[PDB]
C-alpha cells in the first residue's frame, strides 16, 4: 500500500497522542489514539515500529490507519 513505516518517538497515554518518526527522514507525524487499529489496544510504546498513512491533519501531517509492525 501507500503506507509509510516509522517508529513511535513518544506517546502520552494520558492525553492520547504522540509522534511518529517516519523512516523517510521527513517531519515527525502526529498520531491521535483514535487513528490506531484498536482491537482493545489503542496505546503505543516509545520505539515501536508502526505503519500508517499520512493524512490531512488539523495542524500538520497526521498518521491514519496505524498498525503495529
Amino acid at each position: 500500500s501507500g503506507k509509510m513505516t516509522g517508529i513511535v518517538k513518544w506517546f502520552n497515554a494520558d492525553k492520547g497522542f504522540g509522534f511518529i518518526t517516519p523512516d523517510d527522514g521527513s517531519k515527525d507525524v502526529f498520531v491521535h489514539f483514535s487513528a490506531i487499529q484498536n482491537d482493545g489496544y489503542k496505546s503505543l510504546d516509545e520505539g515501536q515500529k508502526v505503519s500508517f498513512t499520512i493524512e490531512s491533519g488539523a495542524k500538520g501531517p497526521a498518521a491514519g490507519n496505524v498498525t503495529s509492525l
